[PDB]
């Protein structure tokens, strides 16, 4: 059954159906996420360019173009202020409902399917060791390499763009 989503800092129920855009919910990826809390776009290369464009436009002014940190914290390291952000469910809740200070809610802004691609991008830009990563499966941990923006700009993004964004 359905996940119940709660505000990261308060525990108040997030009204996902009430607040999310009407469009972009009817995808296999969203249906699995709303049931499971696991984001099936994670480490699907095909979903990454779109996650990156969303990120750059709305998040990187504060969190940095590669998640390095600016006004707001780094998102590309092993350390989390709110440690349930090591799960896709927690990260979704932080993004959807917001946190303290200048971190406001973005639930109302992003179609659910796009939210999931954004989260895949955030996972992809990780550059610390992932052996303990709560958001990767056993096989994914075996294949995950620290993000290198140089490779991404040279070859990574081009190849991602030619691939399909679809779940397994
Ligand atoms: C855009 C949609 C965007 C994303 C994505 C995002 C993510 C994010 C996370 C996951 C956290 C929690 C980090 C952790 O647990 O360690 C977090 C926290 C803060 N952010 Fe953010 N953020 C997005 C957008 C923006 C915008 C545009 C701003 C600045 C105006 C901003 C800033 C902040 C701040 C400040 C925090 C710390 C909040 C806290 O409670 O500690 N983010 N963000
Ligand atoms: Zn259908
Ligand atoms: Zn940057
Ligand atoms: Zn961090
Ligand atoms: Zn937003
Ligand atoms: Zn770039």
């Amino acid at each position: 059954a359905q996940e119940v989503f709660r505000n990261t800092v308060t525990g108040e129920a997030l009204d996902v159906e009430g607040q999310a855009p009407k469009e972009g919910r009817d995808t296999p990826a969203v249906k699995q996420f709303m049931q499971t809390g696991v984001d099936p776009y994670v480490e699907v290369a095909g979903c990454l360019p779109k996650g990156e464009e969303i990120y750059l436009e709305s998040c990187s002014g504060c969190h940095g173009h590669i998640g390095e940190g600016k006004v707001g914290p780094g998102l590309n390291d092993s350390y989390w202020t709110y440690p349930k952000n090591t799960t896709d469910k927690g990260l979704f809740e932080t993004i959807f409902g917001g946190a303290n200070g200048m971190m406001g809610p973005h639930g109302q802004d992003l179609e659910l399917d796009n939210m999931l691609k954004l989260i895949a991008w955030i996972r992809h830009i990780q550059k610390d060791d992932v052996a303990d990563a709560d958001w990767l499966s056993d096989e994914q941990k075996k294949n995950f390499k620290p993000f290198d923006i140089k490779a991404w700009e040279a070859t990574g993004k081009a190849a991602a763009e030619k691939a399909q964004c679809k779940i397994s």
